[PDB]
């Protein structure tokens, strides 16, 4: 491209429990529409399976944020339309439901950083 391309991170809203599968669907739709060029690195704050271990106490809460996924890609009419075609997808998260405002790359790292955070010392 005459001008250096810029990659931006976008948030994807999906139903809880299927957030992991939703990401897999992107690879299929993107691979079929050859949109991989736009998608750079998708993030998955949820695991396809769950661990037997759980909160030490029921009163305790979870800092995990299911239903939210981060994906790096360029905002365009193709990808955008491709995202809507993705099944089990509520929509995008940004200023409006038709154009997700881009966020700094460091901000995207903070979101995933929260998932790594654990309640080693519950109070």
């Amino acid at each position: 491209m005459s001008e250096a391309p810029k990659k931006r991170w976008y948030v994807v809203q999906a139903f809880s429990g299927f957030e992991g599968r939703v990401a897999t669907s992107l690879r299929e739709h993107i691979k079929l529409h050859n949109m991989e060029d736009l998608f750079g690195e998708v993030m998955v704050p949820t695991e396809e399976v769950v661990e037997i271990r759980g909160g030490q106490r029921r009163k305790s809460e979870r800092k995990f944020f299911p239903g939210y996924v981060l994906v790096q890609m360029v905002m365009n009419d193709a990808s955008w339309h491709l995202v809507r075609s993705v099944p089990r997808v509520m929509g995008f998260i940004g200023g409006t439901s038709d154009r997700p405002a881009p966020i700094s790359d460091k901000e995207v790292d903070a979101i995933m950083n929260r998932l790594q955070q654990v309640g080693d010392k519950p109070r």
